[PDB]
């Protein structure tokens, strides 16, 4: 009995048609129902569409049968003719065996259900469902047949695209799979964001620039990189190798808190800043006068009171300097439309002072649609280390304020500077990149903190992260 | 008579064979080679492909003739068999008088010159050829064949690669073109850097998010934008529509000497500011203090002086705040490697003193194999005005900090926030994007200004800048 | 002024509509009319649909625009949204005048003029109408709206494809060009029969098994060729080289009359078998009692007497042996399913007595859906000279056959045994071979004349004949 | 441990190398070995080359790796670097052990081994060795280094090419599979000449024209066809279902004997003809005085007695008539280049006593490059049943003549008047064809046999025949 994959379009309200019509025309939807139904790996094999007769008969007479893939229509007269192109089965389950079987067990690649309402009910939420392709269509128009939701339970979203508006109406195409991935066609499959990363690594692996600093330590190089993440249906922490979820959590509400003292992380068992901030590393770089773990006026301290004189971790700095942090939930409330809703730790004023230089150096952040975005400048990006939890952590960035502003969350941006691979992990990462990605987990935060300063790391739920091993 | 285009390797010292031999093997320049010469628009037409005997006889007897295309061998033996595939022919005059005759006329779609020495040294500079595709291999390694330099008073750079290392070799792809441009094959035509800009503004005219402002003013919007110019072997100054060069060369001039007075451009006929230092602007901001002019702390200001206390534009500021050219000056000369070379006008403390805040906010430089290229981030992109202006500004920025570094420039890469097209504007941009590119222009400085602040307008060469009309 | 191509699909009545619908679902012409508006000579270049209201409304909402090309709807609203894909326009005069400037200048490699039935009657027959692709429905279901016939003054069948039955409705694909033709798409451009012997002479001049014989002649050839001709719309009387219709015409009459006179042909100045009937030659072969122009019983008698004893050209053999011509004629319009409809010049008996052993050795004939077909067996082929002229023969004899027996020609099959080039015929063949076809003739025969013995060369209409010069 | 096929060019003499060179240059062999080397079924993977140091360095330098596929070089220096298109491996068991491992178990579509001799003469003979593709040369130019003969124990030829002549050699493509062969690529699996049969059965199934007859039997049929297959390789006895090779062979040796008597086949348990020679039959065709058993002057009489007065079955004809098999073994040996190589049942005078008209009415024959070929035609050709009878038939009858005259078998051309199928056979016809070919058996004739009179069914031996099942 062969498995299958669902595509369907559906409203929020998850309506499928008007009065045995289609409330909405979106010729991109037509084209990639078309891609994703007749395309092949094989260019000799094709594919079988499963139907109901209500399906087969809403199609216009000229246009049947569906061109290049097998027809299986399921039919219950007890009146349509048998082809090469068109097979008349009694069930879904009888459809699955004789697909199963000679010539079909060679001759079809992949077998997609495609309707209508009577068969997806059934269709939907079998386990012999892989995936499902829904384009997700952003209207409220009233619709008369219906499909249950997505049971998230079973199926994880793979990838969903970048919104996009025709003919009035705003869609998208997310593919959710059932927890190899392969059965997915390559085309869903390449879609998963991981490999923006994992393209980027190798592109600098096999082309960086060589070379080499005071120390005799070796580095493969890139200059002038970007990534877009979509946040809309699932959270990019990586899945090819297991990111500091728990660090980035913690290290982003130490920012937020305007906090300058490694102890605070140190003190909760986040060691990330230890390296920066002991009693060796000070001295080494002359502030032999600043206590153990007092980092200076770092990414915190900028955030909560850019332009304030730092004097010690200690100090109150209530009132001084400038909120950036303030200021940017301000005009996302109060003035979405501003092209200054700006974050910013660059101060060469104060580099001087601080124990390592902001490398995560600017963020601006966009609202459209009701959806927040960000775009994140990074001078220095270990691909390795540092640009996976960069990643989670202006994500999580973009999560926290969309959900206090009354948002969803759109689209990361991240852009990088000096993108490097050090020479000594070039082998560990050639090991990773044989890895396949597996679905991004999904991120909910607590919908009754509503307070940029009111969050704990307990208000952070992270369903489905299972990254390849150490 | 035919006309034809010329596909040559060479070294720096313009060499092309070590002992009949090529002291170089580039499998990346083979399948350049390969991809030129067979591909064609018509799949049913094929190429020809000109050469003589000692070429003939090089290519090893497996893979004789060149497959797909039409061999056209010269020789002068007073000793080699016609085909389907191989046509023997007296000179390069007589095989372009053959191909311009039944059945090349409509067989052929165009012809490749591809050497040896001698059939080269007459074709490279004859005005039948209509563009030089060179592959230029950054090597010295000893050559004994040489073809001429290409003749740059009639041939202008059309597109160059990003340079690409291969078996120890640094190597790119330049085409020239003699100065339609339409004979250049379909992919060469394609990499003229300036459609990187007229697709990203046919992107967000027909993608973009729709929005308004508290005036009644309309735009289209994208979130996130990257364009990458090569600075190498041409300018990006855009030909589909004139860009105010004049006030590029001013006004970054006028930001490098640390200026924050509009009456210095004024009395030079540069207006650009004019708008944002009127008495009635200011007041409407409610800077009523401020003499016309004083723009306050902009960019010059925080470029030369971050950090001060701002008074007026006529107040002396020497010694005052963080020299940010002369910081970025030091570390390009003298710490190439480092990852904080950063330029930034971006001051939260100073923004309420500021007649406009800054909106080309940061750039970031880098410096590999000789060459130093800049990232720069624009908060706020229109791009039928600002964007055209602002890459001209860094491109050249670079250049200049290129030449007093003693270094020789790379790539430009402009990063964009908000990325904008006025609704006014989409009807004149349509008007625009019905316009192809010309060659970009060729910039040259003045050898002898060594010295960032020592250069005037007239240090700076433009050669072929021809752009479309009004 | 651009230029056009029309595509429709009509009945025999020439009738394209019902009440706004097709009377006939075809997917084999939607196919077809997708391939032929779609489908460019280059990838990067697309065709303009032109039509009207009428037709754009006609179109399912779902599938409008036709993907992959301009539609270009012509409009008369004293309500429709231009596209990137969609242009309003006031006339065809107007649509024409649009597409010859900049961009589609370039940016469209034909215009085809789809419909609806207003647009048609003032399309057809204009003189900026290159070419007619015609869908022919072999059916008189009732039609509400027509089109004008072809004008065959100045329109002339390119090719005609081989009918197919779809749903019950029977079917052909013709092509008229207005009297290059390298306007056509390359699919039809290709369709020309002429190409099946063009292809086969190239294929033996490369790939043929070289031999010679006793007299030191040589040849290239290959054993076991087969080309099928249309016969429904024009008549294979090859365009690349002047055929010899006149005496194609007389030879053929003379073999229905079953005389093997020789003077017969010489009289009327056919001097094609003079060769084979010289007291020379039949010396030579050791006929030394035989008359001049005395040939033995070669196939006029097969034909009328097969089986009888010879004696001399003058004898009257009525009633002796079997007369196959009057056997054939009986079993198509008495038997026409008939297995064994065959007329055969082969009798092993009287090969010592024929002064050349008849070399076209048998034909079948076949009859469906009132088509007469033909097979013809020839053992000896040279394709320079012998090969067009028997084309042209067989072609003949199928027409006068289905005219006499009150059918339609259908194809003509010619069958290669021996099939070979004169070493000596080579570089004249390779000229030929640069010749592209024209539109084959049209022939039409007397339809007062309804018996096979009453024919005469008047009886034969070729219009619109003009092969390559010699 | 994945399995894998080999590919390489070798002479009669199993040659494969001059001097570390090539005796030959086949750019036709060339294109092949690329063709069968790169292209995969799925467009993402790719195939692994596994090839000996030796064949490594042979390579010009510029074209290694080989492009498009993973080339893993067997090495044993105890110096050469691995890379994304080049792997080092300590064994041909090693690379094998290594494809199967991740990431290659997905990444690599096919593996191939192409040499060179140390690698062939431990691989060729490898029972995971799945399929060889050799190019067979016809010559004896000198080599130093052989392989081994293909072990015909274990491999049987799939496929093999019609001879092309390149450079003045003579070379074809033999595909052997080890005895699915699904594993085959897709472009060799589609050579398999049993599929010109099942395409053509499919054809006249889906588009033959409908007919009846005067007793209520009906038909789909098509009008001129050919089919050709090589008898160099393998015999052409379909797979798809069991012929009655028995009955082949004892109904030729019959015609062959010249003999008219039905008995002499029933007498053997032959009973093919009963039901022609029956007194029932005989009778309801008016030959009420015919014997039983004597079908009158049908093929045995026309081959051997050619316009004899035929008497009764049992009368003495020798010296009667035209001998034509004589004629045609005489022209075979003494005048291979005639052009009238023919032997015909076609006898209009004879028809009113035969039992039945002959059906396989003409052959003629053709020898070129020491091979006889032969062409026969069909007139009425029962697709399901006598198709597949008459191919052997004929086949067989070229395999004798070549074997009595020194020669070697060419090519087997069928040609088709009406090709029908019986409406009743629609359905066991679309069963079997859902069966996939089998190699076709290879068929040897004893040696001591060198007299077309002379053979009895024992001195034909039959290889490797298993068809499909009833």
């Amino acid at each position: 009995q062969r498995t299958y994959q669902v595509v369907v379009a559906a409203t929020k309200e998850m309506g499928i048609g008007k009065d045995g019509k289609l409330p909405w025309n979106l010729p991109t939807d037509l084209k990639f129902f078309k891609d994703i139904t007749l395309t092949t790996s094989d260019s000799s094999k094709k594919n079988a569409v499963v139907m109901g007769r209500k399906t087969w008969e809403s199609i216009p007479i000229k246009y049947r049968p569906l061109s290049g893939r097998l027809n299986v229509v399921l039919t219950r007269s007890g009146d349509i003719a048998n082809t090469e192109n068109v097979v008349t089965c009694s069930s879904v389950d009888s459809a699955l065996d004789l697909l199963a079987a000679p010539p079909y067990c060679l001759s079809i690649e992949r077998v997609f259900v495609i309707g209508g309402g009577d068969i997806l009910r059934e269709a939907l939420n079998r386990p012999s469902c892989d995936a499902i392709h829904l384009t997700e269509i952003d209207t409220s128009v009233d619709c008369d047949t219906f499909i249950p939701a997505i049971d998230t339970s079973v199926y994880q979203p793979w990838s969903s695209s970048f919104p996009v508006t025709e003919n009035g109406l705003r869609f998208c195409f997310t593919t959710f799979v059932r927890v190899k991935f392969l059965f997915l066609p390559k085309m869903v499959f390449d879609q998963h964001e991981e490999f923006l990363y994992l393209n980027m690594v190798e592109d600098i692996i096999s082309n960086g620039n060589v070379k080499n600093d005071r120390t005799g330590t070796g580095t493969l190089s890139k200059f002038g990189c970007q990534m877009k993440f979509n946040l809309r249906r699932s959270f990019p922490l990586l899945t090819t190798k297991r990111v500091f979820w728990r660090g980035v959590v913690e290290e982003l509400l130490w920012f937020i808190s305007g906090s300058t003292n490694a102890k605070v992380l140190q003190e909760k068992g986040i060691h990330i800043w230890d390296g920066n901030a002991s009693r060796e590393y000070l001295d080494g770089i002359g502030l032999t006068e600043r206590e153990e773990g007092d980092l200076g006026p770092v990414y915190g301290f900028q955030w909560r009171h850019f332009g304030a004189k730092y004097t010690d971790m200690h100090a109150d700095y209530t009132g001084q300097g400038f909120d950036q942090l303030v200021d940017v939930i301000d005009k996302i409330k109060n003035n979405p439309d501003d092209r200054r809703i700006i974050m910013s730790a660059w101060n060469p004023s104060d580099l001087k002072l601080m124990a390592l230089p902001p490398c995560h150096m600017f963020a601006q952040f966009y609202v459209a649609e009701g959806e927040l975005s960000c775009q994140m400048y990074q001078r220095s990006a270990d691909m390795g280390l540092g640009v996976p939890f960069n990643i989670a952590s202006y994500s999580l960035l973009t999560c926290m304020l969309a959900h206090v502003c009354d948002l969803v969350p759109g689209d990361f941006i991240h852009v990088l500077g000096d993108a490097h691979v050090y020479k000594t992990h070039v082998r560990p990462l050639q090991e990773q990149l044989l890895n396949l990605p597996k679905p991004f987990p999904v991120m909910k935060i607590n919908p009754e903190k509503k307070q940029i300063d009111s969050f704990v790391a307990s208000d952070f739920d992270l369903t489905g992260y299972d990254p390849h091993k150490k």
